[PDB]
């Protein structure tokens, strides 16, 4: 029993990471066989930053200004290119603790784990949401740069995150490891609008069943609705639309708790036109959007890696 | 910028998990050096639960009786001992994986990573605290025994938890890596009173110095208070007393936000009499206890690992 914000084992990923240097910026970067990745604003300075001509300050530079460094081994770096917004550093040692790995470009209200770093080294795990505004809600000092977001299925890391900046309004932003930002975010000091976000619906959904799952009910209602009706009060409390889709995925947790999808829907509308009246559910008095259908089966069914 | 409920890099407790067989049981071990560490309770059979002889069920068992598995292949057992409620097995094999370990015994209020494992394969990793009653608020499904809380500085593991059982309550109960329960508890099927728990005083004033830092300040007040009133309602509302220990510990905060502790007290109480009135602080609803104070200046200071 228990449901808690819980992060993927980050091992397989620890053994990837390593310091990028190029004059003066130093920052996080990602080595995976023969090739590191990394932001490509490690080769700016700090008046670059209003509006950088990254294709002009690469033509600067040369293999040996890229200085890698896995702990205390040196890689060479014997090739680099820039594709999109990440540098590619072609190294002359593949990494020997290369994970099996994809890259994938995650949807909006996707979850994912975040190793924080530094230099180099890993300081913390936690588990985050890509907002439907395409931010993500992290903890990121200075320098960062460059730690990624990842998923693991059984032997297979597949990373969806590398971040990128933080915004004035205190959120962060990032691309898939393709170099693409997610949202219309660019990579120079400029104010950025990330504009309205809305909370995940099928999440939220998806929390609430965990939480009968584990014995917190007094939500429940003698009510129902309709998908079109949910939805009217959806928008009202800026909640995504619910889709057939979602009421889809949500379906292995209304047969393990014999709650049909509408029907938590209509508890769902009570707690937002009613509010918690100072209760919890699973130790929260808010409602909780980070949490997928499959984070849930998952943290209810005990799979491992 | 960002706060979040940050959990250790887990990869250098993930080399050291196995799986351990003793007959029908199966459950997780900490293998470091040539031992192997678990629950006693691997020796029961379904009808030993109520109230097991543990010295007599352990006399009837040899070192092949023990199956252990890293993974790939098995170990082997050529020793066995029991200390206190933790079995230690002697296997033939140094973990070439060990870290450079400590075991400690944690004091209520202080703070640890979880790494959750089903037959000694890692499955996620959250932050969590050992209550003032020495229960954890976990996420354990059944065959989750075994699993270990840990701590890091720099490059040492330090192993205060090893997780033993779920209380009828739902809450969690476990041991130090020398087999001393945490609590009251005994590690048999009868229901087991945890006692009153309390909120982590110094911890909620410590959140609150890392939301004045992350610039959420509402709740800064104009008053201030004395540690003998603050107290007061301290009891009133089931918190933990302040001393001037606490106070002591919460100095480093106290100098970076220029609020001086028992300013921060004041804050608080009024928050305690007053509620939130709908804001939140720091993405949260209620005030949150399981961040200590060097929880705070880590997660605000970036300290690798
Ligand atoms: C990355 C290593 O320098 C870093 O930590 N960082 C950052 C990111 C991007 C850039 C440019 C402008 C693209 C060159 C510079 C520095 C800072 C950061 O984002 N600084 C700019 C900023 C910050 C906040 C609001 C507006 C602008 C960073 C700090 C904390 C978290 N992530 C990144
Ligand atoms: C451990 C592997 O079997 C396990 O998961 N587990 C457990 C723990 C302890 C025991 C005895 C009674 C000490 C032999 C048996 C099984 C279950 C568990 O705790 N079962 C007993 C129980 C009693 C009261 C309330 C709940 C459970 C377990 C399940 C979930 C989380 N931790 C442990």
């Amino acid at each position: 029993s228990g449901f808690r914000k819980m992060a993927f084992p980050s091992g397989k990923v620890e053994g990837c990471m390593v310091q990028v240097t190029c004059g003066t910026t130093t920052l996080n970067g990602l080595w995976l066989d023969d090739v590191v990745y990394c932001p490509r604003h490690v080769i700016c300075t700090s008046e670059d930053m209003l509006n950088p001509n990254y294709e002009d300050l690469l033509i600067r530079k040369s293999n040996h200004n890229f200085l890698v460094q896995a702990g205390n081994v040196q890689l060479r770096v014997i090739g680099h290119s820039m594709q999109n917004c990440v540098l590619k550093l072609k190294v002359d040692t593949a990494n020997p603790k290369t994970p099996k790995y994809k890259f994938v470009r995650i949807q909006p209200g996707q979850t994912f784990s975040v190793l924080a770093c530094y230099n180099g080294s890993p300081s913390g795990v936690y588990q985050c949401a890509m907002r439907p505004n395409f931010t993500i809600k992290g903890s990121f000092l200075n320098g960062s740069c460059g730690s990624v977001g990842f998923n693991i299925d059984y032997d297979c890391v597949s990373f969806c995150y590398m971040h990128h900046m933080e915004l004035p309004t205190g959120v962060h932003a990032g691309t898939d490891l393709e170099g693409n930002f997610y949202g219309p975010f660019v990579d120079r000091q400029t104010a950025q609008a990330a504009g309205t976000d809305t909370t995940i619906t099928v999440n939220v959904l998806a929390w609430l069943y965990a939480a009968v799952i584990n014995g917190d009910r007094w939500f429940l209602n003698r009510f129902t609705t309709t998908l079109n009706d949910f939805n009217l009060v959806a928008m009202k409390y800026n909640y995504e639309p619910l889709t057939q889709d979602h009421v889809d995925i949500l379906g292995p947790l209304s047969a393990q708790t014999g709650i049909a999808v509408l029907d938590m829907c209509a508890s769902l509308k009570e707690l937002l036109q009613n509010g918690m009246n100072g209760r919890t559910i699973l130790g929260s008095a808010l409602l909780e959007d980070e949490f997928t259908p499959f984070d849930v089966v998952r943290q209810c069914s005990g799979v491992t890696f």
